[PDB]
């Protein structure tokens, strides 16, 4: 039936890291130049590219996702919201299925949130 706002949710994360951050040293750069305006223009690159049917989030999570999770394609499983940062939180559980949150500012930089769900 007609169940939201649960206990475990799935979504796949894509991160791009700005210099202010926990550690200016991504895997992509070693010294990240780019501040988060910047950042954010890359996460609106990416935005567009994957809903405009360009390309897809798994694929651009695992080349463009600052994360270590990059790797593991970007998607996530069924997780508690407790399990994750309150901004990611919010944004994860007011998606519906297949939807995008879109730029989601976090410590350690911007987040693009996709419900796989």
């Amino acid at each position: 039936g007609s169940h939201m706002e649960p206990a475990r949710v799935r979504c796949s994360h894509l991160l791009v890291k700005h210099s202010q951050s926990r550690r200016p040293s991504s895997w992509r750069q070693e010294k990240i130049t780019r501040t988060k305006e910047e950042a954010l223009e890359l996460i609106n690159g990416y935005i567009q590219k994957i809903k405009s049917g360009e390309e897809d989030f798994e694929s651009l999570a695992s080349q463009f996702s600052d994360d270590s999770s990059a790797k593991a394609r970007g998607d996530l499983g069924a997780f508690s919201r407790g399990q994750m940062q309150k901004p990611f939180e919010d944004a994860s559980f007011a998606l519906r299925t297949g939807e995008m949150s879109g730029p989601v500012f976090t410590d350690s930089g911007i987040h693009i949130i996709l419900r796989t769900e």
